[PDB]
């Protein structure tokens, strides 16, 4: 019922892009007062996806940031009961994705249940057509609001073609039980894949984050 130095977690995801239903098992590890943790994440039914894994990857773990001693982690304050949160990210092309998630720890691991529906995306647009290629490095303010921590960031796609593709995210973080809500601050993240198979059926990805006063 502590947050060791060395963490795993595993994943479920249940989710429908643009009326594509499919659901994803993960299993993954990290270090969570170091801010790096990797996933190993298998679509489980309705592979393959016919769309891209980008709009996926940032939904598979906040209790793995590494914060300054002196702001309070509301992350890992939460645990051992954990915390819950809804993302909505919009994108430029009027993409919406809904997003809602339980953390939990239970015998030793982090559980991460998700929800995701994706609606609107246009047919040709750059998701359905796998036209992007990740995230670049973003920064992600948080501030407290009405007793929950929010998060907000306009993080940008890659296009394979040149472009990037933009969207707004918008989360909020409500732990299980009253904590301690830190003032506003940022956390730095960088959101990689790091393999995956022709069909992005069964991916790997890492990610190191970082808080810093703002």
């Amino acid at each position: 019922a502590i947050i060791k130095e060395f963490m795993r977690f595993k994943v479920h995801m249940e989710g429908s892009v643009n009326g594509h239903v499919f659901e994803i098992e993960g299993e993954g590890e990290g270090r969570p007062y170091e801010g790096t943790q990797t996933a190993k994440l298998k679509v489980t039914k309705g592979g393959p996806l016919p769309f891209t894994w980008d709009i996926l990857s940032p939904q598979f773990s906040n209790a793995y940031v590494k914060h300054p001693a002196d702001i309070p982690d509301y992350f890992k304050l939460s645990f051992p009961e954990g915390f819950k949160w809804e993302r909505v990210m919009k994108f430029e092309d009027g993409g919406v994705v809904t997003v809602t998630q339980d953390s939990s720890l239970q015998d030793g691991e982090f559980i991460y249940k998700v929800k995701l529906r994706g609606t609107n995306f246009p047919s040709d647009g750059p998701v359905m057509q796998k036209k992007t290629m990740g995230w670049e490095a973003l920064s992600e303010r948080m501030y407290p609001e009405d007793g929950a921590l929010k998060g907000e960031v306009k993080p940008r796609v890659k296009l394979k073609d040149g472009g990037h593709y933009d969207a707004e995210v918008k989360t909020t973080y409500k732990a299980k039980k009253p904590v301690q809500l830190p003032g506003a601050y940022n956390v730095n993240r960088k959101l990689d894949i790091t393999s995956h198979n022709e069909d992005y059926t069964i991916v790997e990805q890492y990610e190191r984050a970082e808080g810093r006063h703002s």
